[PDB]
């Protein structure tokens, strides 16, 4: 009834639980820049401060939490440096003294050297009062890009949806051991509890409107999350000075990098990685290694869908269809969020096709 | 190992594969058992059309499902490439396309001939009481006469089986890391590297039984897929199973779980990084049998042997670990020579530079993992 060392916490699931906040003193030269990105980009001195930097060693980042915090600090500094004010004064070469420890640390954690969902959502937060529970008022992100980027809202809302699904993930072992022992009654309870938590997760998703402005997102934040895989601004990729001879390409942030949704697609026999199936497959590369491992474990198990269909059991079939419907709801609301935050401010098509097909693949998986 | 379908003696190979299908399918088997003669006469493509959408349901157990997947897979290649002179068909007939895709999605494999089919499930012993060697062994199917396919497939198979006796050690390695039996672990690593050096010695046989021209000109053509292939630039239409064309990669020994297995075990980070090699090797898993994908998965979800060895500051262990990494480096380095002989040189009398960079980078990634 538990998962091993997939780094899946009981309460926060795929999130890094109570992330680190400060680095060892050695790195105060790094942490400074990260703690003041909005103010350094305005003054136009971010890049100078980056380029006047010593090549620090990663070795004093001893444990996992600090290694991550550092990965976030560096990741943000990188985004900021590459996009600048985010008007077009890009850079195509990342400075030696930052590029080196970033790629070192990245290949140490088996993650790509670019800011990802695992960094700016999953490891970018804290409680205000540690004795109070997890909720937007009691919570705050550690780093931001610009003032009025609404990044506190964007990151936390996302995080809170992840944590909502966390209380459904801890059920999965119960599901499989129920399929084994044949304890039909349990299995039903488990499936129902999962769908409950996913409907919850939608209710949490509603908060996005309250804390993220459409223009603030599309115009400001979106820019700093952009990568260099197929990006015309850096059509060859980015040169990582002192680590790679040639440019390299890496995808910007997406919540395709959230293990939550892929996890439940897998669990429920929703065959989405078998084009989109390609994107979604690639996005795993940007998930923390243990989480990739976890999704993997799920695929190497017996199909819950098969099990339910064999049993000719109305109760089950509903319970299963309940979960599939919860996902269908989540993706459908998602499309509305994209309409509001990308599609409309883009005004003053291919992307909608992508999301619509994924949802559709989810809806086909119903038993009806 | 549980039900990863990894046999003790033949590893990833399908052990003692089926040879005949139920009588219902004698209309398939026929074509498969005579592909060389039907392509010559130019009647293969007729015989394929004049065919009746049979049902897959009489293929009850795994071994028969696989034999059928091979029969169909070969028939498909043969039909698509024809005489292999450059007339290619772009629509696979309904009465074969349907049961092929049915069976393929039943075994969770792509509907195209793959290493798992034409190497791992395409053989038999001549005398069942005699051991596994080229003289006592034979493939079940072939494409043309003088394609040297018996040699190509069996040599490959025999290398797989050589690495099989190293795979059965892996559980010993991990349970040694746990119980902290340093001595056990050393023995295990050494035994692994031994079996991989063996596997190279077996690889040597390729020169004896495969002709370079017979391979590059004949056999290579029938193993080609339609992923990024200009001949079928959109992919292939599977009549009665898919609206649009679909793309699928041709046979590669990138589809051998052996090498990816040991890369994983030894902390050799190939399927990570930006480039085309990591992505290719990651894709190729899709073309491995499902239980073998599952197995590679397990290995990644274990503690890193590399880490464990580096922590210990132990000369013996390092040497044992480096032994294995060296064995792989050797295998890949010989591999490059085989490519030079069989693709690179005959390609000369009729680009592949980019192609050699690929293999060279993979090997190089293997050589960097060395400790000393
Ligand atoms: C304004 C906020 C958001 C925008 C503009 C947005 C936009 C998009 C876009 C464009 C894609 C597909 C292409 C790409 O990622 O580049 C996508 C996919 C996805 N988004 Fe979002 N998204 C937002 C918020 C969220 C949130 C809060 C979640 C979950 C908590 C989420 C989950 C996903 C998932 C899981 C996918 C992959 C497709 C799928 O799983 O069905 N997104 N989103
Ligand atoms: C003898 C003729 C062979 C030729 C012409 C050949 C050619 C090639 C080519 C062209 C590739 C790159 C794949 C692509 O981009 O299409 C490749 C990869 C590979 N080949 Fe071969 N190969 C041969 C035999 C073997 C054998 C016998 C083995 C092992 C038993 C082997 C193991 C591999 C592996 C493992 C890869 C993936 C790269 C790697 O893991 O290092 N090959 N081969
Ligand atoms: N992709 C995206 N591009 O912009 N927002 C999204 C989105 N879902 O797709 N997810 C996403 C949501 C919040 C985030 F902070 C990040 Cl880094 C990624
Ligand atoms: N790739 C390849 N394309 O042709 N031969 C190879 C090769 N290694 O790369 N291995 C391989 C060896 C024997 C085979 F039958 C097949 Cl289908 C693939």
């Amino acid at each position: 009834t538990i998962s091993k060392e997939y780094h899946i916490d009981e309460e926060v699931g795929f999130a890094l639980p109570n992330p680190q906040e400060n680095l060892p003193d050695f790195y105060n030269d790094w942490m400074f820049i990260a703690k003041h990105l909005p103010d350094l980009i305005e003054s136009g001195q971010l890049r100078e401060r980056v380029e006047k930097l010593n090549m620090l060693s990663i070795d004093h980042l001893t444990d996992h939490k600090s290694q991550r915090l550092a990965r976030l600090v560096l990741g943000c500094i990188t985004m900021a440096y590459v996009w600048g004010k985010g008007h077009g004064d890009v850079r195509k070469v990342l400075p030696r003294n930052i590029a080196v420890p970033y790629c070192q640390l990245s290949k140490k954690l088996e993650l790509p050297p670019i800011l990802v969902y695992a960094d700016c959502v999953l490891a970018n937060w804290k409680k205000k009062d540690p004795n109070k529970p997890l909720t937007y008022e009691n919570m705050d992100v550690l780093f931001s890009f610009r003032d009025g980027d609404c990044s506190k809202g964007f990151f936390l809302v996302s995080l809170l949806v992840e944590i909502a699904a966390a209380s459904a993930i801890k059920v999965i072992p119960t599901v499989f051991k129920a399929m084994q022992m044949q304890e039909r009654d349990t299995l039903l309870k488990a499936l129902l509890e999962i769908a409950s938590c996913l409907e919850k997760a939608l209710q949490v998703f509603h908060q996005i409107h309250d804390h993220v402005n459409p223009k603030a997102f599309f115009s400001v934040l979106r820019i700093y999350l952009s990568g260099w895989k197929g990006n015309p601004q850096l059509s060859d990729g980015l040169v990582y000075e002192g680590f790679w001879e040639d440019p390299k390409e890496f995808a910007g942030g997406s919540a395709g990098q959230s293990s939550v949704f892929q996890c439940f697609d897998v669990l429920l026999g929703i065959q989405q990685t078998a084009h989109a199936a390609q994107f979604l497959q690639d996005m795993r590369r940007y998930m923390p290694p243990a989480h990739r491992n976890f999704l993997c474990s799920l695929e190497s198990n017996p199909s819950v869908r098969e099990f339910v269909l064999s049993k000719g059991d109305a109760g089950l079939r509903e319970a299963y269809d309940a979960c599939v419907k919860a996902l269908v709801s989540l993706r459908s609301y998602h499309l509305q969020i994209v309409t509001k935050y990308i599609l409309i401010p883009a005004s003053q098509t291919d992307l909608m096709n992508f999301l619509k097909t994924v949802r559709s693949t989810t809806e086909k998986s119903l038993l009806k």
